[PDB]
């Protein structure tokens, strides 16, 4: 997340919590956008990020 979005690790970890907690993609997008203050985390980012945390893990996606 940090690498692709160009955000801090703080924000990335925050995104992680949201993508981890939220279920519906649209629901997550709205929450992440509210937290990071940018429309950077789109459906594509959400879908990818949750899939990365599934395989590689939360900490992986944080770096991604």
């Amino acid at each position: 997340l940090t690498a692709n979005l160009g955000i801090s690790s703080y924000a990335a970890k925050k995104v992680i919590d949201i993508i981890n907690t939220g279920s519906a993609v649209a629901t997550i997008i709205a929450l992440v956008t509210a937290v990071v203050g940018g429309g950077l985390i789109t459906a594509g980012i959400v879908a990818t990020a949750k899939s990365l945390i599934k395989k590689y893990g939360a900490k992986y996606a944080a770096a991604w």
